[PDB]
């Protein structure tokens, strides 16, 4: 799994979610800039680590969250815990940043 | 006369961090926006460190960063509620103001562009 150890790697990584997005998930490539910003801003010290569909660890204020994509439903989606439960949240083009300020403002 | 150097990671969120905290008491009209900014300057940026220079104290802030060779300068002006972004010299107008009501469409437009 890649860890997200400086911010060399971290616009690398950042540049390829968008790539993606642009190219086979459309849906969620405005709302990726704004879940970047939001991670960087509430992450505790711990490493962001993207392990292999692949899933993004964070931890917030002592719990670990995990990002994913589902191309099915086309939502980036998250959870709080182990990824073998469900999401807590799902965000795509159409969530307010209001609501994303809101729940990271939160965890 | 101050400036930071934005390092590593830690330093970015503390930075951010900060960011949102002065949004949220008192610049509420980009509170949101601010997030989508954050990761949209982390995603183009060239390998030079972002910087945030300070020429009054920690009020007058300017953060710095270079994308594709080119210097870009953001600032939040508090008569409009906007943070305003300039390119190469800062004393030149506005490319662009940015406030909550900013299109993510066009944010991502704007960017993807430099």
């Amino acid at each position: 799994a890649l860890t997200v150890k400086d911010v060399n790697i971290l616009s690398q990584y950042i540049s390829g979610v968008m790539a993606r997005a642009d190219h086979h998930a459309g849906n969620v490539e405005e709302i990726a800039l704004a879940l970047a910003g939001a991670i960087l801003w509430r992450k505790d010290d711990t490493n962001i680590k993207v392990m292999a569909k692949n899933v993004l660890w964070v931890t917030i204020n002592g719990e670990r969250y995990a990002f994913s994509y589902n191309h099915s439903s086309e939502k980036i989606e998250m959870r709080k815990g182990n990824i073998q439960g469900n999401t807590i949240h799902e965000f795509d083009n159409s969530t307010p940043l209001s609501k994303l300020v809101e729940i990271f403002k939160g965890l």
